[PDB]
């Protein structure tokens, strides 16, 4: 059915429908699909779903000139820990990704691979099963008590990465990015948000290190920036973006409660602009808004009102993608896109609306999403959400 207490507003008269160039890609509108883990990848091998993934992405690429960022993809086995999330390290995996990229391109849309490394959000028992470490920035602070317990129970205690192990991850990021581009992707997004490994280094709660990778703003940012620099050199700055969530609390990050948090993220933005002025401007910075500090919470919950991401705009002068509860708030989007370098990511409602861009343009009702099938091993709630046309044929305007 359609979202009941929603008054759509047509956005076709705004900058949301003005073209913009991101990296090498000529976008025809500024509604972006942010990365959305769907847990349909197949085990063993973290293989993109051979049955349904091409169809899922094809459906959501249907509006020409759409930028799609893939679900997080693990750069290596050690970077993983979820059996049903895909990887980008193996030939088996890349074969399936190539089919996905080809399908998206056939619809005249674009695809950026999000490179994911879980750190303390990984399941320690899956990792132990495969002979892998349970990794994070530190070893004396844990995501929650349950994760700490699972780690100890599996004889896989949380491990504070050595400098050599950090370098090994960087090598893996480089190879994963190369794999992605070679298979046909338009670029990659470095995931440094949402409380995953790079975010665990950025955040002073999760990073209690006393070496060069902790203990100061510059040190906490080091790993993220090293990855940025490694990828820029490997595949080019025009093929690289960075995702950050300054106010996020998901996966036990500090958010606005940490008084030093804006400084931490301002420093990263500054270092990116510095590289930009040196002729290596990243394709974009992607920010999760304080509108959504935890994406497991229903829209309107977990909104932090005490901070804004606007500071980034004073520092970074390139494109900014903003994500977080925008689908139900066209009135907010209308104001945000008045800034001529701002794009809008729509997550949960792109899950439920394959033709979301058309609906945004014309102010059409939105399909409700089904949270119960966000992560189920099923075509249901993955590839069977209807377009507006199909919804009308199903009688949803009367349901
Ligand atoms: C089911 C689901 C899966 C997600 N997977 C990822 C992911 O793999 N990588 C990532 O950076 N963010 C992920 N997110 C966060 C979203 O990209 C987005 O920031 C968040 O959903 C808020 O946007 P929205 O209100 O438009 O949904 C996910 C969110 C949801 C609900
Ligand atoms: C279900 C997942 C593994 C996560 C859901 C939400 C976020 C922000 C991710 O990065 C993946
Ligand atoms: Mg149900």
């Amino acid at each position: 059915s359609f979202v009941k207490d929603f008054k759509p507003q047509a956005l076709g008269d705004t900058n949301l429908f003005k073209p913009i160039k991101i990296g090498n890609n000529e976008l025809l509108h500024r509604a972006v699909i942010p990365p959305l883990t769907r847990m349909r990848a197949l085990h063993p091998g973290n293989i993109p779903n051979r049955d349904w993934a091409v169809e899922y992405y094809t459906q959501r690429a249907q509006r020409p000139g759409t930028m799609i960022i893939t679900e997080g993809a693990f750069i290596s086995p050690q970077a993983g820990g979820y059996d049903n999330a895909p990887g980008v390290w193996s030939e088996e995996q890349m074969v399936e990704w190539t089919k996905i990229f080809n399908a998206i391109h056939e619809k005249k849309s674009f695809v950026w691979v999000q490179l994911q490394v879980l750190g303390w959000a990984a399941f320690p028992d899956n990792l132990a099963r495969d002979g892998l470490r349970y990794d994070s920035a530190s070893d004396n602070v844990f995501m929650d008590a349950e994760q700490e317990a699972k780690a100890k129970k599996a004889n896989n205690p949380q491990h504070s990465l050595t400098k050599d192990e950090i370098k090994q991850y960087i090598k893996e990021y480089v190879q994963a990015a190369k794999n992605s581009i070679a298979a046909g992707a338009d670029g990659v997004e470095i995931h440094s948000a949402n409380g995953y490994l790079l975010n665990q280094f950025l955040d002073p709660h999760s990073n209690t290190r006393t070496d060069e990778y902790g203990g100061s703003i510059e040190n906490r940012a080091r790993f993220t920036l090293e990855v940025v620099d490694a990828l820029v050199e490997a595949i080019g700055h025009e093929k690289v973006g960075l995702r950050l969530s300054p106010y996020g609390v998901f996966n036990s990050m500090s958010g606005g409660a940490e008084t030093g948090i804006v400084a931490q993220y301002a420093y990263v933005a500054g270092e990116l602009e510095k590289r930009a002025k040196a002729g290596k401007r990243l394709a974009f910075v992607h920010l999760v808004e304080p509108r959504v500090t935890n994406p497991f919470l229903t829209e309107g919950e977990g909104e932090y009102e005490g901070g804004s991401n606007d500071f980034v705009y004073s520092i970074w002068k390139g494109p900014v993608i903003r994500a977080g509860n925008f689908a139900l708030h066209p009135e907010v989007v209308r104001e945000e896109v008045k800034d001529k370098r701002t794009l809008i990511g729509y997550g949960r409602f792109f899950i439920s609306n394959p033709d979301l861009v058309d609906r945004l343009e014309k102010g059409l009702p939105l399909n409700k999403y089904d949270r119960d099938t966000f992560y189920q091993m099923s075509a249901h709630g993955y590839i069977d959400y209807p377009t507006y046309e199909e919804a009308l044929k199903l009688g949803w305007d009367k349901k």
